[PDB]
C-alpha cells in the first residue's frame, strides 16, 4: 500500500538517528516504527527506580549536532533515565522527527521481493509498506525473562518486572523481595533500600561492581566541558572505549604491590566500571595475573564493606572479571541495613511461592507484599527472531542465522541486500551512542552511494561475514573470556571507512 524509500525499525538512539540521516540528509521518504508509545527505546520501556547509566551524562548522547551540546543540561555526572528520555524526546522534536514515526506498531514481517528489489513490511494492524532499504534498530529487549516459580500465580501481592515497571509505582513502607543481581537489579535494590520495610534479595550470582561515583554538577563544571566539547569528542572517537577516560598502556604487573593497590585505589574513589577496568591498567581482559589483581581488588573491597562475613560470604563475586563491569551507588553497603537480607539460592533454593511469599528449601517463608524480578531477558538477537523475516529465495532469518547470530561490520548480513542492521552481532564493545552514530553515518552514506548510483541490492558475500567472524575470533582469543569486535572504537571507524573507500568490499552489489 504505501510506497517508502526506506523503513525504520525502533525509536531508541538507533532509530532516531537513522530517521533524521535518512529524511534530512539523503532526502529519503522515510517511515520509522515502535512498538512503544514514543520515542526512547530502552528509556521508554525501562522505568525502574535507581535507572542509570554507565556512560557520565556528557558522552551519553549523540554529538553530531554542535548547537546540540552547548545547549542540553544534566543534573549529576551521571544520567538518569527521565534525563535521557527527555533528551531523546527533545532530539525527535528537535528534528521534526515525530510526523515520521509511527508509534505504537509492531513491525510482524519484512519480506524481500526479488522481483521488485523491495522490502514488503507489514504491521501488527496490518498495514503494508514497501520500502528500498531496510534499516533495524530493534536493541535487545526481546520477550521479558520472567521466571517460572512453582506457585507464582497464588502470590497476593504486586509481581513486577523491572522493564515494566508501573508509572506510579512506589514501594515505600512495603516487604520487598528482588531476584537478580546484574546491573537492573543492583540498582533497584541500592534505590529500595532505605525505604522499603523490607528487603529480601536472592542472588544467584554475585556480580563484581565498582563505585559509579555519581556526583552533582554545577553549571560552571557544565561550562568546563562546554568549552572543551570538539576535544572531548575528538578523543571519545580515537579511543577504543569512548567513555571519556585515557585508557591505560600499563601492564599492571610492571610496577610495585603498593603502586597496583595505589593505582586501583585511585580509580576506585573516582569512579566508572570502564574507568576501573580499562583506566587502571592495560591488560585487565588480557593477562590472567592483572585479572586477578583487579579481581581480588574488589573481592577485599566487599570484604571490607559487609560487616557480617556470612552476609559477606553470599555477596562474594568470585572467578574472572570480564564483560561490562558492573557499577554502583551504594550496593555493598546495602547488605549492612538491618531491614535487608540476602538469601543464597545455589544452596538455598527457592521451593515455592504461596499467597504471602517466598519458601526457601530450609522450609522458611520470606513474607513478601512485593516480588520484583530483575531478571533480564531472553536473547539478545531475540528481536530479529521473532519477526517473521526473509531475505532472497525466502530465507528467513532463522535458518540463515542456524547457529549464532552473524554480520557483516556489525550492519548486514548475507542474503539481506539492502537492509541494514544498527548493532548487529559482531559490532563494537563501547560506550554505546557514539558507536551507534558511527554506524549510521555508515548506512547512510552507503546508502547514499546506492541512490546516487544506480544500484538496485547491495549485500555482503557469504565470505566477508566469515572474514569478519574470523577478525571478531581473532581479536576475542587474546582476551581472557556473544561475539563482538573487540578491536575498539577508533579500529572499527578505520575498518568502516576503508570498506567504504575500497569501493564497499565484501559488498556484492547489484547495479
Ligand atoms: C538501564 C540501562 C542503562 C544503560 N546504560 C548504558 C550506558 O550508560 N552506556 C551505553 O553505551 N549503553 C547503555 N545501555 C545500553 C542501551 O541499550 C544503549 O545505550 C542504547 O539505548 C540502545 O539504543 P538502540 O536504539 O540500539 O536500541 P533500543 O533503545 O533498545 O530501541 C529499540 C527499539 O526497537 C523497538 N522494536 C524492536 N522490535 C520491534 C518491532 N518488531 N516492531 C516495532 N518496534 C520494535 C523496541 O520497542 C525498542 O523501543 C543501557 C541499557 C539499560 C537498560
Ligand atoms: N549498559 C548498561 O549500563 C546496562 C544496564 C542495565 C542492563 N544492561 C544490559 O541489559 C540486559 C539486562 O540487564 P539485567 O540486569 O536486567 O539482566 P541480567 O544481566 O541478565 O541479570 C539477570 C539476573 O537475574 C538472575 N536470574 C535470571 N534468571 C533467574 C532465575 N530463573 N532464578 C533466579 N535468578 C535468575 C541472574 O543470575 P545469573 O547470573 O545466575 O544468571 C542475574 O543475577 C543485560 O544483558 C545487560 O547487558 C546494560
Amino acid at each position: 500500500t504505501h510506497t517508502v524509500d526506506a523503513v525504520v525499525i525502533g525509536a531508541g538512539f538507533g532509530g532516531i538517528y537513522a530517521v533524521h540521516k535518512l529524511h534530512h540528509e539523503l532526502g529519503l521518504t522515510t517511515v520509522g516504527f515502535d512498538k512503544a508509545d514514543g520515542p526512547g527505546g530502552t528509556w521508554y520501556w525501562n522505568r525502574y527506580p535507581g535507572a542509570l547509566s554507565d556512560t557520565e551524562s556528557h558522552l551519553y548522547r549523540f554529538s553530531f549536532d554542535r548547537d546540540l551540546l552547548q545547549e542540553s543540561t544534566w543534573k549529576t555526572t551521571y544520567i538518569t533515565q527521565p534525563e535521557i528520555l527527555e533528551y531523546l524526546e527533545d532530539v525527535v522534536d528537535r528534528f521534526d522527527l515525530r510526523r515520521h514515526f509511527k508509534f505504537g506498531t509492531e513491525v510482524t514481517s519484512a519480506l524481500y521481493l526479488d522481483d521488485e528489489n523491495l522490502w514488503e513490511v507489514t504491521t501488527d494492524h496490518g498495514e503494508v509498506y514497501r520500502a528500498k532499504y531496510v534499516v533495524n534498530a530493534v536493541g535487545l529487549l526481546s520477550a521479558i525473562n520472567f521466571p517460572n516459580l512453582p506457585g507464582l500465580d497464588t502470590f497476593e501481592g504486586e509481581t513486577i518486572h523491572t522493564a515494566a515497571w508501573p508509572e506510579g509505582k512506589s514501594l515505600a513502607g512495603r516487604r520487598v523481595g528482588v531476584i537478580g543481581t546484574g546491573s537492573t537489579g543492583q540498582q533497584v535494590i541500592t534505590s529500595l533500600a532505605p525505604e522499603v520495610e523490607h528487603l529480601t534479595v536472592f542472588v544467584r550470582t554475585p556480580q563484581y561492581s565498582v563505585p559509579v561515583g555519581n556526583r552533582p554538577v554545577n553549571p560552571e563544571q557544565i561550562a568546563e566541558i562546554k568549552a572543551d566539547y570538539d576535544r572531548i569528542w575528538e578523543r571519545a572517537k580515537n579511543s577504543a572505549v569512548a567513555f571519556g577516560f585515557e585508557e591505560s598502556t600499563l601492564p599492571a604487573m610492571s610496577v610495585s604491590e603498593e603502586e597496583r593497590n595505589r593505582i586501583f585505589q585511585e580509580a576506585w574513589d573516582h569512579g566508572g566500571g570502564f574507568r576501573f577496568m580499562f583506566g587502571t591498567f592495560g591488560d585487565i581482559a588480557t593477562d590472567e595475573a592483572a585479572n586477578e589483581a583487579a579481581a581480588s581488588f574488589i573481592r577485599a573491597k566487599v570484604a571490607e564493606i559487609i560487616e557480617d562475613p556470612e552476609t559477606a560470604r553470599k555477596l562474594m563475586p568470585k572467578g574472572l572479571f570480564a564483560k561490562r563491569p558492573l557499577c554502583d551507588s551504594g550496593y555493598y553497603e546495602v547488605y549492612n541495613r538491618p531491614n535487608v537480607e540476602a538469601v543464597a539460592i545455589k544452596e538455598n533454593p527457592i521451593r515455592e511461592v504461596t499467597a504471602k511469599g517466598v519458601v526457601t528449601e530450609d522450609g522458611v517463608l520470606h513474607e513478601l507484599d512485593v516480588l520484583v524480578f530483575a531478571t533480564g531477558f531472553d536473547a539478545v538477537d531475540g528481536n530479529y527472531r521473532r519477526i517473521e523475516i526473509r531475505g532472497r529465495d525466502g530465507l528467513h532469518i532463522n535458518d540463515h542465522w542456524d547457529g549464532q547470530p552473524t554480520s557483516y561490520l556489525g550492519v548486514s548480513t548475507a542474503n539481506f541486500p539492502n537492509w541494514f542492521m544498527v548493532l548487529g552481532p559482531n559490532g563494537p564493545f563501547t560506550n554505546l551512542p557514539p558507536s551507534i552514530e558511527t554506524q549510521v553515518e555508515w548506512i547512510s552514506d552507503t546508502i547514499g552511494y546506492a541512490e546516487r548510483n544506480g544500484v538496485r541490492a547491495i549485500e555482503p558475500t557469504p565470505e566477508a561475514e566469515a572474514e569478519w567472524t574470523e577478525t571478531c575470533t581473532e581479536i576475542a582469543n587474546a582476551t581472557l573470556f556473544v561475539l563482538f569486535y573487540l578491536g575498539g572504537l577508533r579500529n572499527y571507524r578505520a575498518v568502516m571507512a576503508e570498506v567504504a573507500a575500497d569501493g564497499y568490499r565484501g559488498f556484492e552489489v547489484k547495479s
